[PDB]
């Protein structure tokens, strides 16, 4: 069995190994890039993402989100609260400014210490999920507005057709801006693309040892465990490092600089949080691989987990005896 560890692996393909998307992702299967939940891929040196990010100040954040802590250091929640909109160029000058900047620091790990004792602290403000790509139309490689969709993977491995689009995402950050522990929607896979600016450490679970995380997560989140049965759906809350390692809980960290890209596998669950400003682009996307643990993905009915139009046809198809419950906590 390849990379029996679950050690996070890191490639480096070549120009002509980067060609073929769907290939290269079984590829690092073939070597267990999978069992860590999350593989680095940095791209051969002859390839750029688009020609310069000089001109992206006029992109809008329609809602920037301020991320407010509850808890200890630790074992925190976060809500979302809404804030007024800003261009990319206001929030670069808010992410900048003397009570948002990056501290002062020696290193990653030094970095690393100071947002898990300091993050509850403060509210930083992220733009999230904002529909759109910053790939150069003319770039064919690893475009990530250019992929195979997961309706076409479906109809492909199932036979059947189904409505519903798959676009990437843009995510602008700063100092401090945090992603709760979480796996992707129908434990899809994930791509992510830092464009520019400072790194963003993740965290992640090996997909074999999932469940341990819930057990944890389900004792020192107890109030929300009993209000849903899958509310890591709901992207909101944060365990330190230390108190996983406490625990028990098997798990891996790596820090993405600008210029590389991340996979998560399905039912790998990550989190992290951003060094300073930066900008990255994200999408899901499936493989043949990945139907069966579409089948069988948790699903948040309370409410509160609101998704995708897309959704629904996945859990229509794999999931029909679910439907009609997932579909009431839509409505
Ligand atoms: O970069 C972020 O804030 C979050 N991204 C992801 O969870 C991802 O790519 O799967
Ligand atoms: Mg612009
Ligand atoms: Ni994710
Ligand atoms: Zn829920």
């Amino acid at each position: 069995a390849q990379n029996p560890n679950c050690n996070i692996m890191i490639f480096h393909p070549t120009k002509e190994e980067f060609n073929d998307f769907d290939k290269y992702i079984a590829y690092m299967e073939s070597q267990g890039a999978h069992r860590a939940g999350l593989a680095k891929i940095i791209p051969p040196k002859e390839w750029k993402a688009r020609e310069t990010y000089d001109n992206i100040s006029e992109i809008l954040i329609a809602t920037p989100l301020q991320q407010v802590a509850s808890g200890r250091a630790g074992v925190f929640t976060q809500y979302h609260k809404k804030k007024k909109a800003m261009t990319v160029g206001e929030y670069r000058h808010l992410a900048n400014s003397k009570k948002y900047q990056t501290p002062p620091h020696q290193n990653f790990e030094d970095l690393e210490r100071k947002y898990w004792k300091n993050r509850i602290y403060n509210s930083p403000i992220y733009g999230a999920d904002i529909s759109g790509s910053l790939f150069d139309e003319n770039t064919k490689q690893w475009n990530l507005g250019h992929l195979g969709t997961i309706q076409d993977l479906l109809e492909k491995e199932c036979g059947v057709v189904i409505e519903g689009v798959n676009t990437p995402y843009l995510y602008f950050g700063m100092w401090k801006t945090t992603f709760a522990w979480h796996t992707e929607d129908m434990d899809l896979y994930s791509i992510n693309y830092l464009h520019l600016g400072e790194p963003k450490t993740w965290y992640v679970v090996p997909p074999e040892h999932g469940q341990r995380l819930e057990r944890l997560a389900r004792e020192l989140f107890p109030g929300s465990s009993r209000g849903c049965g899958a509310f890591l759906r709901h992207k909101v809350a944060l365990i330190s490092p230390t108190v996983l390692k406490e625990n028990g809980i098997p798990f891996n960290r790596i820090t993405q600089e600008a210029g590389e890209f991340m996979v998560t596998f399905p039912y790998g669950y990550h989190a992290g949080f951003n060094h300073g400003f930066n900008c990255a682009e994200a999408i899901n996307f499936a493989t043949p691989r990945w139907i069966d643990y579409g089948k069988m993905a948790s699903q948040c009915s309370c409410g509160e987990a609101r998704v995708t139009f897309s959704m629904d046809a996945f859990v229509r198809i794999l999931q029909p005896e679910r439907y009609d419950l997932w579909k009431r906590g839509q409505d």
